[PDB]
């Protein structure tokens, strides 16, 4: 329910850029450390792509803040 593994915030890197990125957006997600990355689940299936791939550049790359700085 509203938890599809699609997004992850590399627990092994300076994820503050990405985990921060969507945590900056509204941080409405599930964080769970899967296999070796902290992982973020808030899509569906079609939403999956919209969730990480657009939150990283459109929703957050909005007139709000980020853009080409992902």
């Amino acid at each position: 329910m509203s938890a599809v593994q699609v997004l992850k915030f590399p627990l092994s890197v300076d994820l503050a850029g990405f985990v921060g990125l969507l945590r900056r957006l509204n941080v409405p997600h599930r964080v769970s450390e899967e296999s070796g990355q902290q992982v973020l689940w808030v899509p569906d299936e079609r939403l999956a792509e919209q969730v990480r791939e657009l939150y990283r550049r459109y929703p957050e790359g909005d007139p709000q803040a980020t853009l080409e700085a992902a």
